[PDB]
């Protein structure tokens, strides 16, 4: 099973899939080993190479820091690389319908991981139930992530910021060169991520470089102007500098800091990342998004406000419980092994943690804004006023902001609130439902028979899979099934959205209103 | 002839024909020498007697008062100035009882507000003689001290100890325990009941030992004595009495010689003069008004009440929809009684640095975005709205609801209500809504009288609030009719139910304005 690319041939593998076939093609290379010289510079594009590359494995993943807060815990350790690091690691992975298509709809997926994690190569993104159940052809690379992927002195083209999304960008262009020898239709590709995914798909609606890219735009659990996703040059000069003191490479001028830090070993890098931002937070993005004057041509918020980015229709959304993953991370009284009932002050001093900058007022009128009990009686309040804070903080009110923005320039804008716990979930229960565990059911891995799960896990995902797909075909997510539920556009007066779980889903309106007025128009002047 | 032995003397009254039947009326008996001279700012002292009859048949002097005159002839504003002479011989009560005469009627003793600066007991809508008529009770109103010549401060000094306007409702109390008996009252079956300062007034006789004796319960009509505007502090209190002395040139060595020199200022001087011991006021600043005097209050009110230390009895206390409105076309820029005030933002804005002058930038910012949830815009009155709402809430409704929570948390019956009838002759805009003390025409029953043009839904109404006041007097339970009556259900800190009073239909709601609320009590003090 071999195809021509612009490059040279590629060797693929058959996989049989509930009964079919689909054809995989793991680790394609798609630029230029970033080595040597080439760390820390932009993606360089690939030339032609003699034989035949085997794509018969999923490729290494990028270097990057592992989870080992709770060792032999499946929760953490699914999100660990399961392929070996290096910073060879510039490769992206092709499943194809058996028999192949004739013009398929294409999909990209882009992982998050805070921009300093994540692997294309993980068992929650494997790509081949959507290729055999919707007969799509699905793609996902892996970008440089952290220092290697976003150490910014702005300005300089040794270490100008953003590589990782030109990385990503790269990839894109990949897939229009190449793709219809693969039988997919490169006018039909929609990017969808989740997470620093998600903010970077947002951002691929910002980057000119980008427009002629792809077609629609899914966005899971975050975007571009989540507090976290995008970096300001002060910021990104600052962290740099740090680094090259941590390691020895505080330099005179900025051509030397960048000669002695492309000698430094890896785990050099890696291992100091952590120090950089003097008061991080467990959401803290060591290295990320800049305005490189380049891939962002200014600031985000601006761009989307003047109305100059890829007008198109967009899907996106949040799950019910985005803020619970952290608070294990290094809020007080928390634990993925008690039920973490905490007190006042406990939730006072999980403030002070996600919130370092904010004065006393500022974290006093969180306080207050979150304690507006329904039952007074109930232990639990703390716990999940705390854990609502931080996701609507950090993920869901930053969503909602941008739909509306984004909508407002007439576009058709699709929004979900995710509210069914896998049962499989290895996280207590307190937790919810949790930032990234809806995304194992849009690659639709509950409809593996084999694979544990319910039955009506199985018909959830089915759905939510076949209204991804119709999306990605028609730029409208709906589904068969003369039941259905149909899903109405989002509008900045109504804010309709659709819920999705397993008893029942429906159509509602402005979600966490009430919560998100406070952070869009009243935390900013704190 | 009409004529009742007192201990102090001999009183005639007056018949007045009430539908269709009698009632006796005796305005402005004296209960104490008059305040003059050397008495000028002490505690009232005892009458002794006076000479031959006295002709209870006209109403007294008001006590000296600055009067509104921002809007002349007009009867809005104009029907609270005082309506008898002003001076300082101005310590009288009145007495209205049903004929034929009661053996042991219940007594209500209606107390006035005006901010402590203003008020007299002599006003239409206070007249007793419906109430009277109608349920049989015995109805009292005194005329107390006001402004400096009531609350002028240096306390620990019997010549100006402050809250002596409280001492004057104290002593008209113990007159009434003294000589209700022989107008046929029942000096075990007291009602106090007021409005605004009056209210506030009340709230503090629950608190003080000296009046705990001299009445049964408690009627408390927008006002407590936790409202933001009620009791000075100490100190901030001496600090205007110090003040008052250097404007009107009696800053003297020592206590003594101030309050010497003070006592030879003509009241004019002393009144015109009280508008400016305080640096910064605000439409609703008391210059003069209660504080912590160590005599009538012994601590800070919020801690006696805090801890209990109080008159174990039943209350009955309300507000009104629109407490707020009346103080805006005082002070506050874009409003006017004969506009429809669609104010700005800005205006906004302005209107809360007249109200909250003393505020952070934030603190203010805070109060913006509490009150700023439309549910519908641009909708240009939103802005003029919000603003009565803020003023009304901080000073009027968050408190009452805050003082009626903690008295019942120690296990007497509170009831609450929440009047919302706008009156059909309300010479105020249309915008102004449901008015600070535009329910008292109601509780005294004014629109019983069918030749006055209330609505027949208003006579109703009225009919129906004299009728529980009356029977919250008699028997601690603001009850109308067993059967065929919505019953008016307990004031309890978990479920907070309390009673509607409008024309439309009565009803049990729970939990009021507690959103708005919950700022005032739980954030702003932070601010
Ligand atoms: C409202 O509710 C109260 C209960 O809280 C009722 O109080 C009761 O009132 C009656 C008179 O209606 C009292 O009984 C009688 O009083 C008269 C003097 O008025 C006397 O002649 C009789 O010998 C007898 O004592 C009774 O003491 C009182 N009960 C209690 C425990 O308070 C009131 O009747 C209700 N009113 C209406 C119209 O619903
Ligand atoms: C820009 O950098 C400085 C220095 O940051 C230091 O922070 C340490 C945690 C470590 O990473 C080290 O390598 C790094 O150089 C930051 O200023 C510091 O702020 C703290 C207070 O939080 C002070 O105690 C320090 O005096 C001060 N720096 C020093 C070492 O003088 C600064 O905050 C940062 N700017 C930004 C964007 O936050
Ligand atoms: C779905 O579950 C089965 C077994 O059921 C669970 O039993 C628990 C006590 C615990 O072992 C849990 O891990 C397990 O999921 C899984 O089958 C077993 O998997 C283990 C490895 O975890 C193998 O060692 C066993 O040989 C295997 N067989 C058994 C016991 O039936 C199965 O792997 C799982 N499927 C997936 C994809 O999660
Ligand atoms: C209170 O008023 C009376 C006069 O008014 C009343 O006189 C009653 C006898 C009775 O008829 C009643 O209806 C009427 O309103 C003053 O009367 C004094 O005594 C006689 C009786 O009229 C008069 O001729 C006197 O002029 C008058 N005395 C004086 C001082 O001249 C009574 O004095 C008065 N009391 C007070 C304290 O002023
Ligand atoms: C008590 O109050 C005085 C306020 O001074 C007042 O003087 C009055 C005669 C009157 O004109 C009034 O408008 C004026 O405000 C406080 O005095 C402050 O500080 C000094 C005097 O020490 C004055 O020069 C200031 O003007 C005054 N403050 C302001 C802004 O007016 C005094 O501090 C205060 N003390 C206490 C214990 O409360
Ligand atoms: C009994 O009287 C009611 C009115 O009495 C009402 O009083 C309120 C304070 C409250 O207690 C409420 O529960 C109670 O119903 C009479 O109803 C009235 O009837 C007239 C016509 O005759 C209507 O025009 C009024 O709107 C209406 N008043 C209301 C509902 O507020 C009614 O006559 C009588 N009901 C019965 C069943 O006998
Ligand atoms: C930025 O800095 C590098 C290195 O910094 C050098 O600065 C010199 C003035 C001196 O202090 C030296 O010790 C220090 O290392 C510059 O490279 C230098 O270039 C000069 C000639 O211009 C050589 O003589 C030095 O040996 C050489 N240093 C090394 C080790 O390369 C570089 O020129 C400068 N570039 C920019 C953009 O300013
Ligand atoms: C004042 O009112 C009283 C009470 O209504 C009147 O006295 C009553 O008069 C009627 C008829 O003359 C008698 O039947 C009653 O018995 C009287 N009551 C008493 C206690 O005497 C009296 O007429 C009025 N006085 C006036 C008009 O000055
Ligand atoms: C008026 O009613 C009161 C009760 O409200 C009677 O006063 C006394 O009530 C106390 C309890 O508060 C009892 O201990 C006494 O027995 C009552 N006094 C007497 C002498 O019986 C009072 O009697 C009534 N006054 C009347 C009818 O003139
Ligand atoms: C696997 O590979 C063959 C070619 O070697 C391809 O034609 C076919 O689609 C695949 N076979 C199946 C059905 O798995
Ligand atoms: C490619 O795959 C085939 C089949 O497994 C294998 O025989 C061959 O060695 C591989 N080629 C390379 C590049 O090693
Ligand atoms: C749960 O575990 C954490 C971490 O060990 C601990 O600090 C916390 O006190 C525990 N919570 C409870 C409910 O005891
Ligand atoms: C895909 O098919 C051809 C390229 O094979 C292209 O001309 C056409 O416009 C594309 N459109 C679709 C969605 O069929
Ligand atoms: C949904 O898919 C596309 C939307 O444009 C269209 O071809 C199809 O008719 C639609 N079906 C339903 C049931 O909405
Ligand atoms: C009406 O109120 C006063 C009238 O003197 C004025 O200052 C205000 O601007 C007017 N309000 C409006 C614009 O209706
Ligand atoms: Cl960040
Ligand atoms: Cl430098
Ligand atoms: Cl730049
Ligand atoms: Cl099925
Ligand atoms: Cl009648
Ligand atoms: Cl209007
Ligand atoms: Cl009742």
């Amino acid at each position: 099973i071999i195809i021509a690319t612009k490059n040279g041939k590629v060797r693929g593998m058959n996989l049989t899939v509930f009964g079919g076939t689909v054809t995989a093609f793991l680790g394609i290379p798609y630029a230029q080993p970033p080595l040597g010289r080439l760390r820390f510079k932009k993606p360089q594009s690939l030339t032609k190479w003699s034989d035949i590359w085997n794509a018969t494995k999923y490729a290494n993943s990028c270097c990057q820091n592992i989870d080992q807060s709770f060792p032999g815990f499946h929760g953490s350790e699914m999100w660990n690389p399961n392929t070996d690091l290096s910073e060879d690691c510039l490769y992206l992975n092709v499943w194809i319908p058996a028999p192949k298509p004739k013009n398929a709809t294409v999909l990209i997926w882009i992982y998050g991981g805070g921009f300093q994690t994540g692997t294309s190569s993980l068992h929650v993104y494997d790509g081949k139930f959507l290729a055999r159940v919707e007969r799509v052809i699905v793609v996902s690379m892996n970008y440089r992530v952290g220092a290697l992927g976003f150490l910014a002195l702005p300005g300089n083209p040794e270490a100008p910021g953003n590589m990782g999304l030109f990385d990503q960008q790269l990839a894109l262009q990949w897939v229009q060169k190449n793709i219809a020898a693969f039988g997919g239709n490169p006018k039909s590709v929609t990017l969808f991520g989740e997470s620093a995914g998600a903010a970077s798909v947002s951002l691929h609606l910002l980057s000119p470089g980008s427009h002629s890219l792809f077609t629609r735009a899914i966005l899971q659990s975050g975007s571009f102007n989540a507090p976290w996703a995008v970096t300001s040059l002060y910021e990104a000069r600052n962290r740099t500098l740090n680094l090259a003191k941590l390691t020895g490479c505080s330099r005179e001028n900025e051509t030397e800091i960048i000669k002695c830090l492309r000698n430094k070993d890896p785990q050099e890098i890696l291992l100091n990342e952590a120090f950089v931002v003097p008061y991080g937070t467990p959401l803290s993005v060591n290295f990320g998004p800049t305005v490189d004057g380049d891939f962002l041509t200014d600031m985000p918020d601006i761009l989307l406000e003047l109305g100059q980015f890829k007008k198109t229709q967009i899907l996106v959304g949040v799950n019910k419980d985005e803020g619970t993953a952290f608070l294990v991370y290094g809020a007080p009284g928390f634990s993925k092994d008690n039920n973490s009932i905490i007190t006042r002050k406990e939730f006072q001093e999980g403030l002070k943690i996600f919130f370092p900058g904010v004065s006393e007022f500022g974290k006093e009128s969180i306080l207050f804004h979150y304690t507006d009990w329904v039952d007074d009686q109930r232990p639990e309040n703390y716990r999940e006023a705390l854990g609502d804070v931080v996701g609507d903080y950090n993920f869901i009110c930053p969503a909602l902001e941008f739909t509306k923005k984004f909508s407002e320039w007439g576009n058709n804008a699709f929004f979900y609130y995710f509210e069914h716990r896998s049962s499989k979930l290895p996280w207590p229960e307190w937790m919810g439902v949790m930032h990234g565990y809806e995304i194992e059911f849009v690659f639709g891995l509950p409809l593996e028979r084999r694979d544990n799960y319910t039955k009506a896990e199985e018909i959830l995902s089915r759905s939510i899979v076949k209204r991804w797909a119709n999306f990605a075909k028609y730029g409208n997510p709906n589904e068969t099934q003369n039941n259905s539920t149909s899903w109405p556009v989002f509008k900045s007066t109504e804010q309709k959205y659709l819920t999705l779980n397993t008893e029942s889903t429906r159509i509602m309106t402005k979600l966490r209103a009430q919560q998100c007025r406070f952070w869009t128009s009243f935390f900013p002047k704190v």
